[PDB]
């Protein structure tokens, strides 16, 4: 059974709602974005109108094979009226197609959504300008202090100048990064650039970067890997025992692997700063853990919030213990009573 903060009142709506069968009620169920937890129990067979952006709709049609007559995309940043009610997409500065959902209720209330999303100063001029919120359901993943990173721009920097200067270095080493979902394609696509070389990977990956709407994407990506000196790989195979059984296919052509592993926040953010990150090091393996966000910090999600001033919180991220539930309770109300909302 579906829980109530994927419930939107007043509408037959629900937001990333659909392993929990048919829902009573429900005319029109809402996709923010192509991520598996969001996406469950959808596939081939579901025969219900799904709303999402252009993007994770060629994700559900090609990927998932939901047919084409149940895939409603609409714009962003456009007035769009759905079974009776006005709503908008946003860009929700996540992964490629996500958005955030602001619903015009017939009574007058205002809901945004937010998906998952990483906060941005200009979020502060879209269309969120122009009018009140009274709820926000918010991506709550790194609402606490401790919750620090760096942006996405100063990531980068550190990942193209490694690579640069171990290749300079020495011709022969291949750099591979791991992957396990879509997002955070910039890291393998800024790396590939500055070393003039595609980017190699799997059918499957090829395809899933294929309904991107990345400009210019054929002149990016390959599924030749011998042609190609940066490699993609699951997530998973990296680590010392895969990227040495990666090395023995590659033909003798290379002779290091210089890997890197996106990640969320991890604890060693508390203590070392991007410029000074080292990597994990076996015989001629590297491999670098590298904090590519794409979701808020906490001080990226204070400032929205405190920029916003909802009326109500609803939280959609660390609901399910009581110790969570009561740490995030304190930090809307520190906000609300710093602000004056
Ligand atoms: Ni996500």
């Amino acid at each position: 059974t579906c829980p109530f903060y994927k419930k939107i009142p007043g509408t037959g709506f629900t937001v990333d709602a659909f392993q929990y069968g048919v829902v009573e009620g429900c005319t029109a169920y809402f996709l923010t974005h192509f991520h598996s937890d969001h996406y469950a129990g959808l596939s081939k067979h579901f025969t219900f109108p799904v709303y999402c952006s252009e993007i994770t709709g060629n994700l559900l049609k090609n990927k998932l094979h939901v047919q084409e007559q149940y895939i409603h995309p609409l714009p962003l940043d456009t007035e769009c009226i759905v079974n009776g009610v006005k709503v908008v997409l946003l860009d929700a500065n996540h992964c490629p197609g996500a958005v955030m959902i602001l619903f015009y209720l017939p009574n007058g209330t205002v809901i945004l959504h937010t998906g998952d999303f990483r906060a941005d100063p200009s979020m502060e001029r879209s269309l969120l300008a122009d009018q009140k919120v009274h709820m926000l359901y918010l991506d709550t993943t790194y609402c606490s202090p401790e919750y620090t990173f760096p942006s996405q721009q100063e990531v980068i920097r550190f990942a193209i100048n490694t690579a640069f200067e171990a290749v300079t270095l020495n011709p022969h080493a291949l750099v591979v990064c791991g992957t396990y979902s879509i997002g955070k394609e910039k890291v393998f696509l800024a790396i590939a650039d500055v070393l003039g070389s595609k980017v190699g990977m799997s059918q499957e990956k090829y395809k899933t970067l294929q309904c991107l709407n990345i400009p210019e994407i054929n002149s990016l990506i390959t599924t030749d890997m011998c042609s190609s000196l940066v490699h993609l790989l699951p997530m998973m195979q990296i680590n010392f025992k895969g990227l040495q059984s990666h090395l023995k296919k590659c033909g003798g052509k290379y002779n290091q692997i210089l890997a890197f592993r996106p990640t969320g926040w991890t604890h060693s953010n508390k203590f070392t700063r991007i410029a000074d990150v080292i990597p994990q090091t076996k015989g001629n393996i590297s491999i670098y853990g590298i904090p590519y966000s794409e979701h808020s910090s906490y001080l990226e999600m204070k400032r929205f919030v405190q920029w916003l001033k909802p009326q109500k919180i609803i939280p959609t991220v660390n609901v399910g213990t009581w110790k969570s539930r009561s740490t995030m309770e304190k930090y809307f109300r520190e906000w609300k009573l710093e602000a004056g909302y």
